[PDB]
């Protein structure tokens, strides 16, 4: 047994009832017109087979010879790799300085306008958080910077469904999606996907034979453990974001001991979410005169029972406190205590 | 305890090892890039979300604008709906009448033929086996003809790969996908997918931002319990192929005694794969009549502890017989018999 702090697999952990439930191995039909478009707020919801297929196919469903996306400069490299293979020409809206690293609705509407000019956009899509700091921009304002352009925009949340409270109308962006494994306690590969009524005509276009299935998701209707585990998982997190405001309340408890042990902190301050980018220099320093360097860091915390950083990081990384009972966020904030005086 | 006979789940049983895996929860590396490969007998391999997004992914990678693709009339939805998907023109090369419902090395000539004069062919496909009726078509032969048309072949292996000997240096052919839900004990959706050398920097493009991620995979590692099965269940898939002969010697026993009771398979004769396709016109009337009307048959068989064919079917269905026992075998042929009696 460890203390998991990995950002890729704290939202991500199984529940009793899907652990149990991957065991034996439904109401998907229930699940999918029914309880999923409400938990999104949204006209109609579809699983996929993961978070990045979900968005290659509006990409694909909306892509044209030479068109243009254009996303935010913190977004996920499956966001990125996904228009390449939509063939998309990709424009990215630039971040704020250090160390707030944010995206404004400005850059992004200037980042739009200036694009706007080197042929059509198609397509425009936030990360909500991004996977590097664990930032949330102004979505319900990008939201509206789009709407007033009529760009269609694609809220990526890989680290919002599941986690904390969203509603794709309260927002008032087109397409939502979120990732099953990494908030939605849920295994294998599965996203979940959200859209306005309108689009269900384009994006889930059928088949000209099978006039039953769905083009873009090629008939799949995705089940096996992944599926299961998503839906029996799914009444404890619909639960467990009636929490969210402890979360992050526990997130800034934590990064202010940080600050105080010398490793900053960066990005949205105070922060909005359990995934944190943090600037250790004092333990940079250390890892050059360590008992191995640059894994120093990774080996003392896998003796105290502590995984979630990749091995190797020391200036920067980043982690999340999201499942984290009291006790073991002050024991992580401990092991830093120790560590740090350890060595000097 | 019920005895399984439904064609989608006959080959997907999860293994020992693969049960206690997803427990717990890699060499992957070693997986993909010398196991896997050697296992399919081709150069490049790749574990993908599913025989179906190994098929999009290379009819993506190949098609050109208003381009076609020729894949036999046997050939899966999936296999359609991916080909819509990318675009591309479908002809599909005819089969043989009934009983036969062949596909022929004729007939697919034919049709690459007369498909090249309505534009450029990118692609031809064959599924060994169709999922209708399990006939294997002369592969080895239809890869030939391909070849001297100069189009790339794609054999969509899959209720072959992990069931019976496949190797694509064997068949002359291109690419060949596999499933491992169906055909190779593992859960969730996952797929398998080998190429020649040749054609990996075509479909296994990378990004040109990200030059350690594949575009036409979203750059997805796909961890999770999908590949753990597949990995924890290869040692025994690897094993069990070595026992394909007598899965087809005891397919045909029992199609022999199935046409005793009145209801014949069809296709080819005899047969060479567990996957067979009855036409039991003595079923079909006796539902005019019978209890439950067209539930009578499932009815009868859940009734004696069997699952498999789809309810209110009692004409033609599909049934696998692939890992029963040979008592399994002769309880359910026994089973058909007595439904028979018991309603004349
Ligand atoms: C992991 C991640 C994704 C993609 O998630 P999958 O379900 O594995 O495709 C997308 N965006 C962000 C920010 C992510 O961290
Ligand atoms: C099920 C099936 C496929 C696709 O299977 P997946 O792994 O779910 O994509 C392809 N071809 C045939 C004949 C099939 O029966």
């Amino acid at each position: 047994d460890f203390i998991n702090i990995d950002p890729l697999q704290t939202g991500g952990k199984l529940t009793e009832e899907a652990r149990q439930a991957l065991l034996e191995w439904p109401p998907i039909h229930d699940f999918i017109h029914n309880q999923l478009p409400k938990f999104l707020g949204c006209d109609v919801a579809r699983v996929t087979n993961g978070a990045r297929e979900a968005k290659f196919a509006v990409m694909h469903s909306l892509a044209k010879k030479d068109a243009w996306v254009v996303m935010d400069e913190n977004c996920h490299y499956s966001s990125y790799v996904a228009a390449e293979r939509a063939g998309l020409n990709i424009a990215l809206v630039p971040k704020t300085d250090y160390p707030d690293y944010a995206i404004t609705p400005e850059n992004f509407a200037q980042t739009i306008e200036e694009t706007k000019k080197r042929g059509e956009v198609v397509l425009a899509l936030i990360t909500y958080p991004d996977g590097n700091y664990g930032n949330l921009p102004d979505v319900k304002k990008i939201a509206k910077v789009c709407s007033e352009y009529d760009v269609p925009l694609l809220v990526n949340g890989a680290y919002a469904i599941g986690r904390m409270p969203v509603s794709l109308k309260e927002i008032g962006a087109d397409f939502i999606v979120g990732s099953g494994h990494k908030s939605m306690a849920a295994s294998g590969p599965i996203g979940v996907m959200g859209m306005k009524e309108e689009w269900a005509e384009i994006v889930l276009r059928r088949s000209e034979k099978y006039k039953n299935k769905e083009v873009e998701l090629l008939g799949c209707t995705a089940r096996g453990a992944t599926i299961i585990t998503l839906m029996a998982s799914f009444p404890h997190v619909r639960e467990r974001i009636k929490r969210w405001d402890e979360e992050v309340e526990k997130a800034r408890r934590f990064a202010a001991e940080m600050e105080k042990l010398g490793i900053k902190q960066l990005g949205d301050n105070p922060h909005n979410h359990d995934l944190m980018f943090f600037h250790a220099e004092v333990l940079y320093e250390i890892s050059k005169k360590a008992k191995g360097g640059r894994f120093f860091l990774y080996r003392e915390l896998k003796s105290r029972k502590i995984h979630g950083i990749k091995p190797g990081l020391t200036r920067y990384f980043k982690l999340s406190t999201y499942g984290l009972s009291d006790e073991e966020v002050d024991y992580v904030l401990n092991a830093f205590k120790e560590i740090i005086e350890k060595y000097s």
